[PDB]
């Protein structure tokens, strides 16, 4: 079936949207090629549906099926509860999409009693009624990038009163599940330390190691009937209660399955028959599904030795060699399987012999050292989104700050520490703001997070190392560099320059500021100071925030 059927409505914004950079007293201080960034918009929408807009075809086989399977036996270990309505309310973001029945994300967050009356019927209709498709809003994304330009990604997410209703039914399911299903495969379990760890000792592993990763063309398009009803069943296989099984039953058939489209105005804009990109179990989903027939393909392929690292629809394999024309001969046909279960690829894979150079999760493996001088392992990116982000950032406040978040998971990383942690922090010095609470994202999920927990929060997820690395690697500062050049971003001897000041400023403040200055600009003096653990480093609860994947997810911790 197709994908998607589309009316000829449009898809609408809820606002004005702004394309071109916002620029203001402190941009030229990061960036100077402002027309080098832009945000996606509603208006490119239309490009969009023309891409994800395909038919299905599915032939699946004898591996198919024995994977699935194991998978099943797992996920019969797996017993699982129900949120109350309380519990659920309190997993919502603040800013969250409002219902249309009448009250909206606070409301349900402070829990009102008009917000609660109703996700109490939207339940008892889920429980009474398992086939009335239920409506669905689509979107188009607000993303910012720097040109390469990408036409707006799309959201189709049900009312606020069902998406409680998700959590009461799924929440625990979702966030247990994935892990004891796929073990170590699982990715969202892991911090880029652990990701790193894994990575390494896989590599390690292998006698002649080679990896790819695997680009599915927009993989939610091609999620069909089948795959969700088959995760379903997954699903199915926990220890649950009866309310429970009821509801995952209704929110199946009537969500997960396929649905009406309709505008922000109200419109209908057609029909879907794929993943909808902003439901509970989108993550979770994806993840079951890549993981399900990339096990299948990696057998049809007769792939030796297999390793795979799943992150919903993000996929990388370690195998064994057997030399760069079999190599090329097994990805072919682990593509051709792959593309049997629909899941073709965008770009077709390529092995690779150089662990640095697989990207995962728009990451890759670098190497750089310790004070001791010890080879350090530790996960960076191309810094160019981050960048483009941080831009859009200065000028703007953003429900989502892109760069608080990139400096916990990329702490350790040349472009976060003399780059985003100087800029942010000088802003932050300058509106005496250091104390205020900012909302970030992480593995799809939303963060509160006080900037001055940050060595802290570095400490416990990188450890003390990641205030030290120094002698990078060519490739990884040949990157750094040619990011700058491209969006007119200062040398990083500027950089330096700037932080011994921020630096300093904030030792002057005392207390945590202080902390902040000593750990996170260590690196910007010639005579350093000795780093030691934090004291109240292990005052704050981190559970909960490797332990699963929550995108579109509607996930507030
Ligand atoms: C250590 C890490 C692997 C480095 C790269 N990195 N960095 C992240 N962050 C850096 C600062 C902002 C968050 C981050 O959250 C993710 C991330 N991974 C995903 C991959 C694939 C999907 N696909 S889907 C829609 O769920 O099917 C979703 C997600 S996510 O939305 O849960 N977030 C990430 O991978």
């Amino acid at each position: 079936s197709m994908s998607y059927t589309w009316t000829g409505a449009l898809i609408t914004p809820c606002a004005a949207e702004e394309s071109k950079l916002p620029i203001n007293a402190l941009s030229n201080s990061l960036l100077r090629h402002h027309n080098m960034v832009y945000a996606t918009t509603s208006r490119s929408a239309g490009l969009r549906q023309k891409k994800v807009t395909f038919d299905r075809l599915q032939v699946l086989d004898d591996h198919y099926r024995d994977v699935l399977k194991e998978m099943k036996a797992k996920a019969s270990t797996v017993k699982a509860k129900l949120l109350s309505v309380e519990e659920a309310c309190k997993l919502t973001p603040p800013h969250s999409a409002k219902s249309k029945f009448g009250y909206g994300a606070k409301d349900v967050r402070n829990l009102s009693s008009k917000a609660v009356n109703h996700i109490h019927s939207v339940w008892k209709d889920l429980l009474e009624d398992t086939v009335t498709p239920i409506d669905t809003t689509i979107m188009a994304k607000n993303e910012v990038f720097c040109v390469q330009r990408k036409p707006a990604r799309l959201i189709v997410f049900p009312d606020l009163g069902v998406r409680v209703c998700e959590k009461m039914a799924l929440y625990d399911v979702v966030s247990t599940l994935p892990q004891v299903v796929m073990g170590s495969s699982y990715g969202f379990q892991y911090s880029p330390g652990q990701r790193v760890e894994f990575l390494v000792n896989t590599w390690k592993s292998k006698k002649n190691p080679m990896g790819f990763s695997y680009d599915t063309r927009c993989f939610d398009s091609t999620v069909t009937e089948n795959d969700i009803r088959v995760e379903e069943s997954i699903y199915q296989c926990c220890d649950l209660a009866p309310e429970a099984r009821q509801a995952i039953k209704s929110l199946t058939e009537r969500l997960y399955i396929g649905g009406p489209l309709t505008n922000s105005k109200g419109q209908n804009c057609g029909y879907r028959r794929c993943r909808a990109s902003g439901v509970l179990t989108t993550s979770c989903g994806n993840t079951l599904t890549c993981y399900l027939k990339a096990s299948a393909a990696c057998r049809a392929a007769k792939l030796q030795d297999c390793t795979m690292l799943v992150n919903g629809d993000d996929l990388v394999v370690i195998c064994e060699s057997a030399g760069t024309q079999e190599d090329a001969a097994s990805l072919r046909v682990f593509t051709e399987a792959m593309t049997r279960y629909s899941a073709p690829p965008g770009d077709p894979p390529q092995p690779e012999y150089d662990l640095e150079l697989i990207t995962s999760c728009s990451s890759n493996v670098s190497v750089a050292h310790d004070a001791s001088g010890k080879r350090v392992y530790y996960l960076t990116r191309d810094p160019t989104t981050p960048l483009a982000r941080a831009a859009w950032e200065t000028a703007r406040h953003t429900p989502v700050n892109s760069w608080l978040g990139n400096i916990i998971m990329y702490a350790p990383t040349l472009w976060a520490r003399m780059i985003l942690m100087t800029h942010f922090f000088s802003i932050l010095l300058a509106q005496e703001q250091l104390e205020k609470a900012l909302d970030c994202q992480i593995y799809g999920a939303c963060y509160s997070i006080e900037p001055l927990d940050l060595p802290q929060i570095i400490e416990r997820l990188h450890g003390l190392s990641a205030f030290s690395l120094h002698s990078y690697s060519p490739g990884e500062i040949n990157r750094v560099a040619s990011c700058l050049r491209k969006l007119g971003v200062p040398p990083l001897r500027v950089w330096r320059h700037r932080a011994r000041s921020v630096r300093a400023r904030l030792l002057s403040q005392g207390g945590r500021a202080a902390t902040c200055g000593k750990y996170l600009f260590n690196w910007a003096v010639k005579t350093k100071l000795k780093l030691t653990p934090i004291p109240a480093a292990s005052q704050l609860d981190l559970s909960g925030w490797f332990v699963a994947g929550y995108s579109g997810g509607d996930i507030y911790h």
